[PDB]
């Protein structure tokens, strides 16, 4: 359970969207500059001499984004998670340039959710909408939308948690 | 391969032209290697690779795709610092007004510091004079001597650095 229910209670806790998906990069980062530094060999303080200011933030491989490249170009990401963490950072700085805000159960999140490799791997659940003259009552009509945003998240989590995972290993 | 090289660094007119050649073979080289070692196949994979080696790319640089190559294990700490080392040198020279000769002290020390002229054994000096004048043509011609095989020296050490980087 560790490792997972404590990324995962970091995601639960982001109040916003934006949040959220400040969380999930900054999740990622964490979980790919462990990598890198599985890669390049830990210790020669020699060899860190080179390696520290290449990776540093003003180096030529400070940024995430690169970094992902990188190993993906290096034959040490698959595929399916090089684009999906890719299409995730582009995600959150879209929303980051965004002055208006979204929800998970918006078209513009919701669907780009969708597209990812590994939600389509895992599959998704989603709670039926509102529709007018549906069973629903108006008064949890929005106790019950707060609750679609609340199992798309969730989803979303769990596939945040699995990618971390494969970089684990 | 090994010899149309010798025939660069041979053609070079010039400590200036010398280097220049040199970090050029060192360049394409090293290119082979670092293109090599990287996923060559997927339209996909050539999209991100690209891109990332090309020269405004994070990868263009040949120093930036040494240090890399270095923190990869990919290359020995002896040539690492080597070709490091006489790019620090060829870009002194670019900078640089004035002309030099291989038998110039400024220029004869680092190439004598290299790991490969001192292990394949270019080893040697020489007194800085002439004794007087009446004495200038005698003493040009052994300078010109020397400078030829400190050339042929580093030469040799530079293929064999090639010569490793490829194999």
């Amino acid at each position: 359970n560790i490792n997972e229910s404590e990324i995962i209670e970091r995601l639960n806790s982001a109040p916003s969207v934006r949040g959220f998906f400040i969380a999930t990069v900054d999740v990622f980062n964490e979980s790919i500059d462990g990598l890198i530094q599985r890669i390049f060999r830990k210790d020669n303080f020699a060899v860190q001499s080179v390696v520290g200011p290449l990776l540093q933030d003003s180096g030529p491989l400070g940024d995430l984004s690169v970094r992902l490249k990188l190993l993906f170009g290096l034959g040490v990401l698959p595929d399916d998670i090089y684009h999906d963490i890719e299409d995730i950072i582009k995600l959150k700085n879209h929303l980051n340039s965004d002055a208006s805000d979204y929800e998970f159960t918006d078209p513009n999140i919701l669907e780009p959710i969708k597209k990812l490799h590994l939600v389509k791997k895992m599959g998704m659940v989603q709670l039926e909408v509102n529709e007018p003259d549906d069973d629903i009552d108006l008064e949890f009509y929005q106790l019950q939308l707060q609750r679609q945003q609340q199992i798309i998240k969730s989803g979303l989590s769990l596939a945040i948690v699995e990618i971390c995972n494969e970089l684990g290993k």
